[PDB]
């Protein structure tokens, strides 16, 4: 029996069969405990749900599906269409998980397809991902790289201390981005960020104590979004990116794994080196707690879009 | 008689009497050579004329009045109401200079100047007092050059140790972009080093970074770029939330220019603005290496609610 949370409200349909199974859950993003959280960013006055909102639900339905048959990877995340939480009556986000398997091999299953769509009935298809019941091989490799990530972080701080790189305090960083997007205060968790613009390379302290995070989640959408904001800032805070004309927006990612809880009283270190500018850039994002590996995005992908075209799409 | 320029288009009236004189000039800010320049900044999509636009005209009518009767100080500048250059047919900015004297005209060392748009009266925008001043301030400033250069060097030393922020041109304007977007011809701040704890800034302003075609006494983009250093030093503080409160131009006590503001040259600008009534003030010096180029004394900024600013402009 799957547990309901702030971001997963009820089971719509659940069906187990010979060559597969379906699980459909529903979240009313207008419900009072979640509607504030569902409004992660505001672009041209229009609220937007963040990809981390889907990722939280994906982790929940993946963890449940796995246990009914131990890391869940939220992989192949593709965000296709904006979700605008209007807060004017029910707004039903349905998450459909499907699995396939050959006879008597249900227990071997290591992935499931997940789709996110709003309904009234069908409203919009928003996003999709593949949850993977994955090995700890990546975690083991990341643990061997900790000293290397730490050295990259130390080198960024050394360069700032010599006047080489920019260091943004929290409020100044969000001010720099404010003509592009204004954040829900509960999402404004970047305490500082050191940016080497030449390599789109950033080290950031993210402090989850800086916001309110009441509810139950698998991975708090504000905590996970704050991790991806480091990569977004590294791109859009470059002196040669004119955010009046072109901006790097979320596109999705290849892989996302969490190895330790994202604790609302703690601060974490985040490091990324995003690739150089088709219209896509990608890179990895690691999250540390001192010497411990906390989480990792592999192939986080951002897309360069015209600022005005973004505005027209959202307003329509 | 008075020369016409990009920012001063014709004489409306010129009268002398035994105890004074009046000079009224007119500028159609919709004329095609000046309308672009008149649009200095955009706030919430609404174009605004900068105080430096008035200062340029004030220098012109002051220099003229004066030679007719040798530094002009544009002093006691008060900006009361926004001027929005709509670009939809004539928009006539009238500048009125008045002098008074006891029965003695050649002794006169100041004149009152008013700036108002007419259709006839539209809006009263600003006023100042032009002063025909001594070189005492210039000579005192020349003795302080090494002290100003030391303040600038200390800011650069602090940034090189990671203590102060240094903004490249485009990143500086990006930081301010939710408050105002600038006419590219006004985006002349090449870099700025900010000590936030004292609202203290040193900036390189490079007039070659914009286009400045026309004739002026003091190019309004060049003078506005000087004041932007002080505005940035206030609004770029980490504790100023420009979504709620912003420091806007208010005016100044005194402004003198000692050397041409050359559109091929870069200059050094230094200011230490006071700590946060709703007003802050400070001095702004402009250097060309070892030479004193210009000085604002008592440049005044006013803290206003960002949304109240929006409503006022929108109406
Ligand atoms: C300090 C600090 C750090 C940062 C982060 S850097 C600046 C920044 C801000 C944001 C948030 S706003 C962009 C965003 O992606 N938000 C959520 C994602 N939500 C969607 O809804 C898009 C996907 N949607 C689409 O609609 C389409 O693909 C679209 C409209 C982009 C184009 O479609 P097409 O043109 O092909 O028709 N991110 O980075 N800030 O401060
Ligand atoms: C690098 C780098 C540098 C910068 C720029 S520096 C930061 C900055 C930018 C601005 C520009 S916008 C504010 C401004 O003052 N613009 C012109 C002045 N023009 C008026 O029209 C006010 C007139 N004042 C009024 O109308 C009223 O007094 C009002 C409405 C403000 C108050 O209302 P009241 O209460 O009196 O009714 N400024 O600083 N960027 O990157």
């Amino acid at each position: 029996e799957i547990k309901t949370t702030t971001t997963l409200h009820r089971v719509v349909e659940e069906t187990t069969k010979p060559l597969g199974a379906t699980l459909v859950v529903e979240t009313d993003i207008s419900r009072k405990d979640v509607n504030g959280l569902a409004r992660g960013h505001l672009v041209d006055g229009i609220p937007l749900c963040t990809p981390s909102f889907y990722a939280d639900i994906a982790m929940q339905v993946g963890q449940y599906s796995m246990q009914r048959l131990g890391l869940v990877d939220v992989s192949d995340m593709v965000v296709d269409k904006a979700l605008v939480p209007h807060g004017k009556g029910p707004q039903l986000l349905r998450t459909t998980l499907t699995m396939e398997w050959p006879p008597k091999a249900a227990a071997t299953t290591r992935s499931a397809k997940v789709k996110f769509a709003t309904y009234f009935k069908l409203d919009t298809e928003h996003a999709s991902c593949t949850v993977r019941f994955t090995s700890d091989a990546q975690l083991k490799s990341l643990r061997r790289s900790v000293s290397e990530y730490k050295t990259h972080i130390r080198q960024l701080h050394d360069g700032h201390a010599k006047g080489q790189f920019m260091r943004y305090n929290r409020k100044t960083g969000y001010k720099l981005m404010s003509s592009m997007a204004r954040f829900n205060p509960d999402y404004m968790l970047l305490d500082y960020l050191v940016l080497n613009e030449a390599e789109n390379e950033a080290a950031s302290g993210v402090d989850f104590s800086l916001g309110s995070s009441e509810g139950t989640f698998a991975a708090h959408p504000a905590h996970v979004d704050a991790i991806t904001q480091v990569a977004g800032f590294a791109m859009n805070a470059n002196d040669n990116v004119d955010i009046e004309k072109q901006v790097y927006v979320n596109h999705g990612w290849d892989s996302f794994q969490i190895y330790q809880p994202l604790d609302n009283s703690k601060s974490y270190q985040v490091y990324t080196k995003m690739g150089q500018a088709n219209d896509l850039v990608h890179g990895d994002v690691v999250v540390l707690d001192g010497e411990q590996i906390v989480a990792f995005f592999r192939g986080l992908t951002l897309r360069s879009v015209p600022r005005g075209a973004l505005r027209v799409v959202l307003q329509t």
